[PDB]
């Protein structure tokens, strides 16, 4: 029966609400009890602040008026306004003071979960302040959330009038009966029932979700930790730069602040980073998330070299050129690790900052081929077997859904020891023709890896392996450098691959290094621990990139 | 027979050089002349100042040895350095000191234009220091206008080391006599001269351009005041948003810090700004460029009120949602003028200020029809020419070459009047087949808004002018506010569509406007007087958006 949920912002889903500045500040300066109400309230429905709500005028024209109705009701109640009284003030405090109410939020995401239509309408203004920005941010960060976002102030209608409940209707394309309908002045909720609307007066915000949840039948309560923000593809800014004749790099694009350059792994993507993105910009950045060359909807040219380290990293840099930017902090995961260790030892004054998850800096050892450093360990053994060109490609491309999901598995799910592979003759030669989905990811996640994967399929993506020799002798260059920017490293308990213990003297190379480490992790660091990479990338960019 | 030119950074490209800075610091601290430049070379090609430009180690770990050098060598003279003698500070002071030689870097753009290949050589570092983006932007600036840079540390071999000559002459793809090379160290020039290269020892720059004047016989000194950098489409990052489903808006991008979106006018593209993007990208800006919607390659649908102006204010806000924007500063023209005094009415929470080159704000009237408005002014008579679908598209597809070059010209060229254009059957009834080229354009530019105007010809443009009613009603809605966010209005003196008389009231909306005016300025101001738009931007951001 209910199909649709509609919020309030202030008192609803942001806290502390407006109103109770009139009364906090009533309070705090000693003034006759509801005065700042009647001053903001006055003249009722032709009064000023009617006129703001529905459009009329905007929040700075306001203020004065609203000035001259506090002198109007001190007045008549025979008391004076506090030397410095300043309305401006009060609302600028109480407007920043109000935060998103997580729990509020998190409800109406798992409502819309579960099919539910959700919507914002809100008696607002137009916030032509000089610190409005801080607005602006709170409504982009809720509305991306909701089906609709109904503001009094554009639609030139306020609640508790009946028009903008018929709005609300015709927009939902719901009849009353399918609506619960949440806020916290009763006035404004009586039309609302007179529509035959379920509603719930919100005072304390738990007492607000039991309500909810009993009507709707769904669990709002207690439950789990919920996984951050994901991207939609095609809701993305997604960007293209050419950086020499057959070479145009693609990335996603979200956020303003410091450039953060995201680097994806072997057999990765862009949306490798989909967790973080959000999450970053969220927190005062510039995401630039890569399509590595060889990748998705990058150039993928079918020559080795194209792929070695040296080539890979100066088309970084003309990347940073052609857009612009001096810097950016650079943070890569696994092959896209590797490059941006790199790209701190030959470019530092391109990079801010830079972070490796998984992958460890280990300096070349000039007296050993790397061919033989990788025959010493058994782990590596399948990057013998991606060395003759063809042979893992034929594999890897033989079934694409089967490919990303053997290889996309929590540490407790592996169906594929990285054991013998060539012994064996290939990667997948005992794991299932069908397998299951692992929980770190969906059916509709695989089909987004496969349809990018037909694009080019995995001689690119391979050729980063086949480059051993030419790497080492180009990182033979640096072996004389230390790494003195700005420097995290992140390690993943249960990557069997990149292992922990395989960054252990990375402090001979970084004095100054950082690291954050995750227990219980696998290999696919950002989709298998998605909170907790957020955590330790935001605070490590906070206190050391910012 | 010359075709190179090859500049040096430090002491050429750039002033004050760094050698400048141990020589003057010797003196303003009563060291023994030429003490600091001793320790500098210390050790000649084995000492720690070779292997920083040879790559060998960073500028961090190179400053305790330079260090260890002025220690060394004051010991040997019996002096003492002072307390607190500070490599690190005396260099941070002189990298941050040293800048674009701006009569050198013109000297080697106008021997790029006639056909040089350029290119800079210089003996330099890996740059690990805190303040390391700088020396980033001041090479970001100067390399985009060089076929190469060749930099020391990046190639392992030093200046003057016949070998690196020997690698200059392989990237030139020239023979040593076609090359002209310019240094401030004599020493430097030598390996040059007995290869055969023309030198040039500079000491003041005047004399350097003087002797590099008389051997290329171009004409370097004395030039004319040479136009703003402009934009090559292809070396752009393009991006791509979509707003709603069959609606995506292209843009380019260049540059970091706050958001500025340029918004063009009809019937022109992103392509309208070049010479703006790199200059306020330079000046510390994002720069978002857009292809607004009718245009180039952002989408165009076929329906007249795709193109009101709400529809296209709730699309650029959606823009500024997907892209993750808060806010950006919107700089407008013609049209796209109209669009950003809108935004800043009815969105100023998302308008960090206002810029209109050209278009006045003028409150709609709410006693008299648009249409009648329109028909008052004769100058507008092609606006009811504009109206009828199908009819001014006719004309302005029939030949596109020939509408760019008619409409495109400045205020001393133009081939038609405004003038009872509906009575005289078309815009161009009365204007040459073949007009001559405008100065303010090359027949290459002409050829872009060709190329991007036969993706979808003139009806999603023209659309723009078939909304008047529409977005008459939607400003009576805006008639009680005010414009009271950062706002800048650009006069064009000679613009005889927009006439500057017409902005004459505006300071009754917009009571704190700011202005700039531009005299001798026909109606396309951007590419009319590209130096003076991008000044007044420029100065206008710096204290207003900023
Ligand atoms: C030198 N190097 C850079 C990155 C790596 C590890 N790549 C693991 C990818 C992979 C994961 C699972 C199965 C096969 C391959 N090694
Ligand atoms: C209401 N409004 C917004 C913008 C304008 C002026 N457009 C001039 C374009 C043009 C220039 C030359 C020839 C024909 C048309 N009027
Ligand atoms: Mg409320
Ligand atoms: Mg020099």
């Amino acid at each position: 029966t209910l199909r649709a949920a509609v919020f309030d912002l202030d008192g609803v889903l942001a806290l502390p609400a407006v109103f109770g500045v009139l009364g906090r500040t009533e309070e705090a300066l000693a003034l006759p009890r509801g005065l700042l109400n009647d001053a903001f309230q006055k003249g009722g429905p032709e009064g000023a602040t009617t006129r703001l709500m529905k459009g009329e005028i905007t929040l700075s024209q306001w203020i004065p008026l609203m000035e001259e109705n506090c002198r109007k009701c001190s007045e008549t109640a025979k008391v004076c306004l506090p030397k410095n009284f300043s309305i401006k003030e009060i609302f600028d405090k109480a407007i920043s003071a109000r935060k998103i109410n997580r729990p509020m939020l998190q409800a109406a995401l798992m409502l819309r979960k579960k099919g539910f239509t959700t919507a914002i309408l809100t008696n607002t203004w137009l916030d032509d302040r000089a610190e409005r920005d801080g607005l602006a941010q709170l409504m982009c960060e809720l509305k991306m959330h909701f089906d609709f976002l109904i503001e009094s102030c554009q639609v030139g209608m306020v609640k508790p009038e009946p028009q903008i409940y018929k709005f609300l209707l015709d927009t939902l394309k719901a009849s009353p009966s399918e609506v619960v309908f949440l806020d916290d002045i009763g006035a404004n909720l009586k039309p609302a029932r007179d529509l035959g609307m379920v509603t719930i007066l919100v005072q304390d915000t738990d007492t607000a979700l039991k309500e909810l949840e009993k009507v709707t039948g769904i669990q709002l309560l207690n439950t789990p930790a919920p996984l951050p923000t994901s991207c939609n593809p095609s809701d993305m800014s997604h960007g293209y730069v050419t950086v020499k004749p057959r070479v145009r790099l693609h990335f996603v694009e979200l956020g303003s602040g410091p450039a953060v350059c995201l680097c994806h792994g072997f057999p990765e993507s862009w949306y490798s980073w989909r967790y973080q993105i959000p999450a970053l910009a969220q927190a005062g950045y510039r995401v630039l998330a890569m399509d590595m060359k060889g990748y998705g909807e990058s150039s993928a040219p079918p020559e080795i070299e194209e792929y070695c380290m040296e080539v890979l990293c100066k088309e970084m840099v003309t990347f940073l050129d052609k857009l612009g930017l001096s810097q950016a902090v650079f943070i890569g995961h696994d092959w896209g690790g590797m490059l941006v260790w790199y790209m701190a030892l030959f470019y530092p004054e391109r990079v801010r900052a830079v972070a490796s998850l998984n992958t460890p800096f280990i300096p070349a050892n000039p007296n050993m081929s790397p061919l033989e450093s990788i025959k010493a360990n058994p782990v590596f053994d399948y990057q013998l077997y991606f060395q003759e060109p063809g042979v893992a490609e034929a594999e890897l491309e033989q079934n694409l859904s089967r490919t990303f999901k053997s290889l996309f598995r929590a540490s407790d799910e592996s169906v594929l020891s990285m054991h013998k592979v060539c012994e064996a003759g290939g990667l997948f030669v005992n794991s299932p023709e069908e397998p299951s989905l692992s929980r770190m990811v969906t059916e509709e996640e695989i089909q987004f890896y496969v349809q990018q994967f037909k694009k080019s399929g995995f001689r690119g993506p391979l050729n980063w392996y086949r480059n051993m020799e030419r790497n080492w002798k180009w990182a033979c260059k640096s072996l004389g450098r230390k790494i003195l920017i700005p420097a995290l490293m992140v390690t993943a308990e249960k990557d069997f691959v990149l292992v922990p213990q395989m960054s252990q003297h990375m402090e001979d190379w970084i004095p100054h290094l950082k690291r954050g480490h995750i227990e219980d992790c696998g290999h696919w660091t950002q989709m298998d621990k998605p909170t907790e990479v957020n955590q330790i990338l935001i605070k490590w960019l906070d206190s050391d990139a910012r």
